[PDB]
C-alpha cells in the first residue's frame, strides 16, 4: 500500500458540528467582544440600512415564533453588513402590555391577595418586565442573532414614556383625539374597554331566540287589524330590558299571518319553515305606514316605538330588529334620530345595576346577576312570547387578555377619529383614513398580498378607541377644565408635563397634585383642573415606537422611516396598523418602507401549539436537539412566508442540507490547506475544467445573489445546493481528487485546482455567512489560507470579492462551452450503470473510450468521464453512435488505482515520477 505517498489533505475542520458545545463559545465571544458595536464601527461602511424592531412584550420565555422572527431578522441584517452598509437595529419590548398586567393579578389571586396602591403595582410590574426582558435577551443571543441587545429599546424607560406623551399631543393639537360616548367592546372580566387589536374571535354557542312584541291597541286601532305582533330575532336576551325600538327596513312589505304575526314578507317562507310564524299571510303592509306606530317588550311591558333602520338586512332574523341603544353602536345612533332613551344598565363587572329598578327595565331579582347568566331565566319568562328557541354556534368577540366574552357598553372614552379632516403638514386637507390609504401605496409588502389584507382593514376600521381602565401603562395625561368641561391641549401645559414625564416618568402622574403637575404660572388656577386618569391602549405605545426610537434618537438608532419591518402576518390587525396611523397623523405617511411577513409555527399536524393540546414544542428542546445553526437552516431552507410545520422529518432534512454544507466545506479546506501562499500572488494556468468551474461558480453566484435580494432563501439556497451536489462535488472534485491526492504538490496544474477551491470555498462563505454564521466562523478559524485569501481576521471581515481581480483572470476569456462533453458523459454513464447491472465492470477507471465525435478535446472527456484511456483497445465491451467502449488494456497502478500501468503491481509512470520526487 503506498497510502501514506499520497498528498495527506486534511484540515482541523470537523465534519461533526458539536454544534451544542461549540455554538454557545461563538456567541459568547460576540457578545465579550462587542461584535454588533464592530459591524456599526466599520471604517469602510456605505450607505445605511435600518430595520426597526417590533416590541415584543417582556413577559414569558421566548417560543418557537420568537426565534423565527428573530432569525430572519439577523438573515436579513446580516445580508445589508455584508454588503457593506452600516446597519441600525436595536432590538425593544413592550414593558406595559396586558400580559404583564394579567400575569400579575392572577398571581395575586392564586396567592389569595391583591396590591391597589399604584406607584406600588406599577413598580410590580416593571420588576416582572425587567426580569422577563434579561430572560428574553439571553435567549435571543443563544440563537446568533447581532443587533443592539446590550442597548436595547423599552417602553418602560422614562424617556420612551415621554416619547408616547410627546406623541398623543401630536395626535390631540391635529384635532383627531376627541371624547365619543357610545357602545364599544367592554370587557367585564378586566373592566376595561378594548379595541379591535385587543379582541379574539372565537366560535361561542348562544341561544338565538324569535320573540313576539304585540302592537299597542291604539297601534292596532290605527292599522285596522285585531292582532298583531311584530317578531324579532335576537342572541342576546340579555338586552331585551333595554329594548327602545323594533327597527324595520325602509319601504319593505310586512307580511300579518292568520295568527296575528308581523314579519318582512321576503323572510316569511323561512321563518314558517322553521315553525316561527303560521303559514297563512293574511294582509301586507309597507314599512313606511308601520312607523310610529307602538308595541310592548313582554319581558318588562315597556312601549316600543316602530321604526326604520338604515340597511336593515332581511338575509337573516325576521327583518324586524329589537334595538337597544345601550348595547349596540347602530342602536345607538338610531336611538339618538328618534330621540328615544338610551338604556344602559349594565355595569364595569358586567351585572345588572339599581338602574333596572329605578327604570322598571327588569326585575329586581336580577339586580347584582351577571348579564349571560341571566338569559336563561329572561328567556323562561318570556312565557308565551317566545315562539322559537334555538341553540347556535356563532364567532364572538373575546378579549384577549383575559380570554373571556366581551359584551357592549355605552360609555364615554377617548378615541382618534378616522374620518375627521385634518391639516396634513404639506397644508392640505384630509382625513386619517384617507391619508393611511394613501400611505399604504407607497409601501413594499412581501409577500405582496399582504397589502391588501392591511388596506382592506382601513377601508373598514371605526375610530379608535385610545382610553383604558387598568393597573399598568402610560396615562392619558390631559387635564380637564372643570370651568369648560373640555380637555386643556395648551402647549405651555403639555410640555411641562412632557418634560416631568421625560426626568421622572409617569409616576408622577400619580404621585403629584395637579398643582405641581401644572406650570408656575397655571398654579393660581390649578383648582379647576382635573386629571384624566384612563391609561392609553398599548397598541398607541407600541404604534409610537418609531418616534420614540428612530425619530427621538435623531438617527443614531436608525432612520425614519425604517427601511425594513419584518413581523407575524398577523400584525396587520396589530402593530402595522397602530404604526401606519399614528405615523400618518405625524408625518403623513408610513413610518416603515418595507414590510416582511413570516407565518406561525405549528405541529406537524398544521395547528396551532398550545398546552392544553399537549403538542408544544420548546426551543430549549429544539435548540439542544439540533443546535441553532440547524434550526437557523430550517428557518432559512423553508416557505417562511406561510406556516412552518415542527416535525422529526423536516429537521432531519434539514440536518442533511447543513451536513452536506459543512462537508463540502471541510473537503475544500482539506484540499487547499498545503497550498503555498506564494500562490496566492500570482496569475494560474487554468484548465477548461477550472475555467468551466469558474464561470458556472460565476453563474450561480449572481443567480444566489438574486434570490437572497428578494428575501426568497429557499430559491437561493436550492441554487447553492445544486451547485454544491451537481457542478463542484458530481463533475469537479470527482475529476480533480486524482491530481489532488496523487500528484506532486509542486505541479502546476494541482495548484490551479487549489486556487479554484479557494475561490469555491470563498464564495460559500459569502453567501452563507447571514444563515449559518457560527458555521463560517468555524471555518475561517480553521483555514489561514482563507483568512489571508480573503483578508478577514473573523466573519466579520467577509466581503463580496471578485474571482477575476483575485485570480487574475483576462478580461477578454472566452466562456468555456461543455454542453457537448456533458452530454457525452450522461451517455456514458448511462452505458456504463448497464454494464455495471450486468456485472461486466465496476468502474469507469477500468473503460477505454474511442469517441466518434473527433471535435471533442480528449483530455477532458477523460476527465469528465473518469475512463482511464480515451482510444481504441482490444477487448470490445459495448457501442454506441457515439462511442465504442473497451476494457482499458493496462494494470491497475497500486498508488492512483487508475488503469494506467503497464506492469502489473507497479506505479504507473506518473506515480513513479512523484515517488522519486527529490
Ligand atoms: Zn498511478
Amino acid at each position: 500500500e503506498y497510502k501514506d505517498t499520497l498528498n495527506l489533505n486534511t484540515t482541523t475542520f470537523s465534519m461533526k458540528g458539536n454544534l451544542s458545545v461549540n455554538e454557545p463559545k461563538t456567541y459568547a465571544k460576540w457578545q465579550e467582544q462587542q461584535a454588533f458595536k464592530r459591524m456599526q464601527a466599520r471604517k469602510d461602511n456605505h450607505g445605511d440600512f435600518t430595520l426597526h424592531d417590533g416590541p415584543p412584550y417582556a413577559n414569558g420565555h421566548l417560543h418557537l415564533g420568537h426565534a423565527l422572527n428573530k432569525i430572519l431578522k439577523d438573515i436579513v441584517v446580516k445580508r445589508e453588513y455584508f454588503k457593506g452598509k452600516k446597519i441600525y437595529y436595536t432590538p425593544g419590548w413592550d414593558c406595559h402590555g396586558l400580559p404583564i398586567e394579567q400575569q400579575i393579578l392572577e398571581r395575586l389571586e392564586k396567592e389569595k391577595t391583591s396590591l391597589e396602591n399604584p406607584t406600588l403595582f406599577r413598580e410590580k410590574c416593571r420588576d416582572h418586565a425587567k426580569k422577563f426582558l434579561e430572560i428574553q435577551k439571553n435567549e435571543f443571543l443563544q440563537l446568533g442573532v447581532l443587533g443592539d441587545f446590550e442597548d436595547p429599546y423599552k417602553t418602560m424607560d422614562f424617556k420612551f414614556e415621554a416619547s408616547i406623551y410627546r406623541a398623543l399631543v401630536e395626535v390631540a393639537k391635529k384635532g383627531l383625539l376627541k371624547e365619543r360616548h357610545k357602545p364599544i367592546y367592554w370587557s367585564y372580566a378586566c373592566e376595561s374597554a378594548l379595541a379591535e387589536a385587543e379582541v379574539e374571535y372565537k366560535m361561542k354557542k348562544s341561544p338565538s331566540i324569535f320573540v313576539a312584541f304585540g302592537l299597542k291597541k291604539e297601534s292596532l286601532e290605527k292599522l285596522k287589524v285585531k292582532k298583531a305582533s311584530l317578531v324579532i330575532w335576537t342572541t342576546t336576551p340579555w338586552t331585551l330590558y333595554a329594548n327602545v325600538a323594533i327597527a324595520l327596513k325602509k319601504d319593505a312589505v310586512y307580511a300579518l299571518t292568520q295568527k296575528g304575526y308581523l314579519v318582512a314578507k321576503a323572510l316569511h317562507e323561512k321563518l314558517a319553515a322553521l315553525g316561527v310564524v303560521d303559514n297563512e299571510i293574511t294582509h301586507e303592509f309597507n314599512s313606511n305606514d308601520l312607523e310610529y306606530l307602538v308595541a310592548t317588550n313582554p319581558l318588562n311591558q315597556r312601549d316600543s316605538l316602530v321604526a326604520l333602520g338604515e340597511h336593515v338586512g332581511l338575509e337573516d332574523g325576521t327583518g324586524a330588529v329589537h334595538t337597544a341603544p345601550g348595547h349596540g353602536e347602530e342602536d345607538y345612533y338610531l336611538g339618538l334620530r328618534y330621540n328615544l332613551e338610551v338604556l344602559m344598565s349594565v355595569d364595569e363587572k358586567g351585572c345588572y345595576d339599581e338602574g333596572i329598578i329605578h327604570n322598571q327595565l327588569l326585575d329586581e331579582s336580577y339586580l347584582g346577576e351577571h348579564v349571560f347568566k341571566a338569559q336563561k331565566r329572561i328567556i323562561e319568562q318570556l312565557g308565551d312570547s317566545l315562539l322559537l328557541e334555538q341553540e347556535i354556534e356563532h364567532s364572538y368577540p373575546h378579549c384577549w387578555r383575559t380570554h373571556k366574552p366581551v359584551i357592549y357598553r355605552a360609555t364615554t372614552q377617548w378615541f382618534i377619529l378616522m374620518d375627521e379632516p385634518f391639516i396634513q403638514n404639506d397644508g392640505s386637507q384630509k382625513t386619517l383614513r384617507e391619508v393611511a390609504l394613501d400611505a399604504i401605496e407607497k409601501v413594499e409588502f412581501v409577500p405582496s398580498s399582504g397589502k391588501n389584507r392591511l388596506k382592506t382593514m382601513i377601508e373598514n376600521r371605526p375610530d379608535w378607541c385610545l382610553s383604558r381602565q387598568r393597573k399598568w401603562g402610560v396615562p392619558l395625561a390631559f387635564f380637564i377644565d372643570k370651568r369648560t368641561n373640555k380637555p386643556c391641549f395648551e402647549s405651555e401645559v403639555l410640555e411641562h408635563v412632557a418634560n416631568l414625564f421625560e426626568k421622572k416618568g409617569c409616576d408622577v402622574w400619580w404621585e403629584y397634585s395637579v398643582k405641581d403637575l401644572l406650570p408656575p404660572s397655571y398654579q393660581e388656577d390649578a383648582k379647576h383642573y382635573e386629571k384624566i386618569m384612563h391609561i392609553l391602549d398599548v397598541w398607541f405605545d407600541s404604534g409610537s415606537t418609531f418616534k420614540a426610537v428612530l425619530e427621538d434618537y435623531h438617527g443614531e438608532k436608525g432612520q425614519s422611516p425604517s427601511d425594513v419591518i419584518l413581523e407575524g402576518s398577523d400584525q396587520h390587525r396589530g402593530w402595522f396598523q397602530s404604526s401606519l396611523l399614528i405615523g400618518c397623523v405625524l408625518n403623513n405617511q408610513a413610518p416603515f418602507k418595507k414590510v416582511i411577513t413570516h407565518g406561525f409555527i405549528v405541529d406537524e399536524k398544521g395547528e396551532k401549539m398550545s398546552k392544553s393540546k399537549g403538542n408544544v414544542v420548546s426551543l430549549d428542546k429544539l435548540l439542544k436537539t439540533h443546535g441553532s445553526d440547524v434550526v437557523r437552516l430550517w428557518v432559512a431552507f423553508n416557505d417562511y412566508q406561510n406556516d412552518l410545520r415542527v416535525s422529526q422529518t423536516f429537521f432531519t432534512q434539514t440536518e442533511q442540507h447543513y451536513k452536506k454544507f459543512r462537508n463540502t466545506l471541510k473537503f475544500l479546506l482539506a484540499n487547499f490547506s498545503d497550498m503555498d501562499l506564494k500562490n496566492l500572488e500570482r496569475p494560474h494556468n487554468f484548465s477548461p475544467l477550472d475555467h468551466f468551474m469558474l464561470e458556472t461558480l460565476e453563474t450561480i453566484s449572481a443567480g444566489v445573489n438574486s434570490a437572497f435580494e428578494e428575501h426568497d432563501f429557499v430559491k437561493g439556497l436550492n441554487i447553492l445546493m445544486a451547485f454544491v451536489t451537481n457542478e463542484l462535488s458530481g463533475i469537479y472534485l470527482d475529476a480533480c481528487k486524482d491530481s489532488l491526492y496523487c500528484d506532486s504538490k509542486n505541479n502546476e496544474k494541482r495548484q490551479a485546482i487549489q486556487m479554484v477551491l479557494l475561490a469555491t470555498a470563498s464564495k460559500l462563505c459569502y453567501f452563507l455567512a447571514p444563515i449559518l454564521t457560527h458555521t463560517i466562523e468555524e471555518v475561517l478559524e480553521h483555514s489561514q489560507a482563507l483568512r489571508i485569501f480573503l483578508q478577514a481576521k473573523d466573519v466579520f471581515d467577509l466581503k463580496d470579492i471578485s474571482v477575476s481581480e483575485k485570480l487574475h483572470l483576462k478580461e477578454f476569456k472566452k466562456p468555456e462551452n461543455f454542453e457537448a462533453v456533458l452530454a457525452l458523459r450522461s451517455a456514458f454513464n448511462e452505458e456504463l450503470d448497464r454494464l455495471k447491472k450486468e456485472g461486466v465492470i465496476k468502474n469507469s477507471l477500468e473503460c477505454a473510450i474511442e469517441v466518434k465525435e473527433k471535435a471533442l478535446d480528449e483530455n477532458l472527456v477523460e476527465e469528465l468521464l473518469m475512463v482511464s484511456f480515451v482510444g481504441i483497445a482490444k477487448e470490445k465491451l459495448s457501442e454506441t453512435p457515439a462511442f465504442t467502449l473497451f476494457k482499458a488494456p493496462f494494470y491497475k497502478c497500486p498508488r492512483c488505482w487508475r488503469f494506467k500501468s503497464e506492469l502489473e503491481n507497479t506505479p504507473c509512470k506518473r506515480c513513479e515520477q512523484v515517488l522519486k520526487e527529490r
